[PDB]
């Protein structure tokens, strides 16, 4: 399923997480977004208890996109200890996301 995060739950779900966080930025109008949705869901289950994963619809939470200067999607952001550690744009393969995840673990 992957939990949704927005402007109001951001600080609590992402910035105060005790574990590395992977956030998927998407929007209904973006075709390529449908292509990584399966990978994000699979990785979330696959790494339960090890990392937190959320999805952020830019249509409904532009504030967050503005704070981190996100101007394009699909975008995947990684957070750790309250700090943004890396940003990836495009249709990212499951393998590349796994290297990054494994790095913050």
């Amino acid at each position: 399923e992957v939990q949704d995060v927005n402007d109001s739950s951001w600080k609590e779900f992402v910035l105060e997480s005790e574990v590395p966080v992977m956030v998927d930025f998407w929007a209904p109008w973006c075709g390529p977004c449908k292509l990584i949705a399966p990978v994000i869901d699979e990785l979330a289950k696959e790494y339960s208890g090890k990392i937190a994963v959320y999805k952020l619809n830019t249509d409904e939470a532009p504030g967050i996109a503005t704070q981190y200067n996100i101007r394009s999607i699909p975008t995947v952001l990684f957070f750790k200890n309250g700090e943004r550690k890396e940003s990836i744009i495009g249709a990212v393969p499951k393998s590349t996301l796994t290297d990054s995840i494994e790095k913050y673990l």
